[PDB]
């Protein structure tokens, strides 16, 4: 089975759970629990994911968006990356994590180590 409808006449596909609770605690390869695949409304739009711990609650929101528009008063530009490369973001009063990629199913698994901790730290 393939993830493409045919040659390449379809828009980008991605996970779209909207606001959902999550148990992603430490960084380094986390995971989302929704399994809902949705197609991006436009080819220019990418896959943006955000994990936020509010005191005693963790939540991950996932939705397609255009990398040319700012988000939360910030300019989005890590979407060109095929996989999550942005490493956590400091929100005043909150720990907001930034992450945007342009690959089909890219929000089901989040990457917070590039080489998946290949360094093998002790």
């Amino acid at each position: 089975v393939t993830d493409n409808a045919g040659a390449v006449k379809f828009p980008q596909l991605c996970k779209f759970c909207d606001v959902r609770f999550s148990t992603c605690d430490n960084q380094k390869s986390c995971m989302s629990n929704c399994s809902i695949t949705s197609i991006c409304e436009k080819p220019q739009e990418v896959c943006v994911a955000v994990w936020r711990k509010n005191d005693e609650n963790i939540t991950l929101e996932t939705v397609c968006h255009d990398p040319k528009l700012p988000y939360h008063d910030f300019i989005l530009e890590d979407a060109a990356s095929p996989k999550c490369i942005m490493k956590e973001k400091k929100k005043p009063g909150e720990t907001f994590f930034m992450c945007s990629c342009s690959s089909d199913e890219c929000n089901d698994n989040i990457i917070f180590s590039e080489e998946y901790n290949t360094s093998n730290p002790d």
